[PDB]
């Protein structure tokens, strides 16, 4: 991929991913990590880590959002969607993001506040 | 990860992973790839690629087997288990194998027929 500029329009979706992180940790579904998948300013999936709830170590926020978006759209590809993550994805989730063909990734960053990557 | 020797006892488990690859492609669940997870000398998950069946790009053979094993054992870690794959896992599935804390991987190989990696 290649790094991109973060836009004002990304703010609301990154914030919502953090809201998901709060909802998830608060109710015990998993660690405080959230992910939102969007298509043309419309939220397709809004999820958080579900490792504890599902007894599933693959149920990270990003993987969960991809599974939900693909089921909702009835597609195994998301080339017209983008994903927002409350923090940087792990190697497993980067692999899922690539396999899913997501077009763009924005995640919360400590040094830069937020980072955008186009694929 | 460190490379290990492949044992005679690995044969029956690797073969079953390949049998899963055949069953999967035969019925159209997904690509010809299979994975087997073993716990205390018993198969706790015998799976193949389910991308087409589940409409899920994360539903590779290794991910599917990890999900089934964790749910059957009611654990999010598989440190006493080993995984067998019909061929080398992809980056996403390697990430899942690491996250699941599986202790050993054996996969089919072309130049050396099989490879064992200890974690
Ligand atoms: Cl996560
Ligand atoms: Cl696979
Ligand atoms: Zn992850
Ligand atoms: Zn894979």
């Amino acid at each position: 991929g290649h790094q991109q500029a973060v836009l004002d329009s990304d703010h609301k979706f990154l914030t919502q991913a953090v809201e998901e992180a709060y909802k998830g940790v608060d109710c015990g579904d998993g660690g405080p990590f959230g992910a939102v998948i969007v298509h043309k300013n419309e939220v397709v999936a809004s999820c958080h880590n579900m490792v504890l709830k599902y007894t599933d170590p693959t149920a990270h926020a990003e993987v969960t959002a991809i599974r939900e978006a693909c089921k909702k759209l009835n597609q195994i590809e998301l080339s017209e969607c983008e994903i927002y993550a409350s923090c940087e994805p792990c190697p497993m989730c980067f692999g899922a993001i690539h396999l899913s063909r997501l077009k763009r990734l924005v995640y919360g960053a400590k040094a830069e506040a937020a980072i955008a990557i186009g694929f």
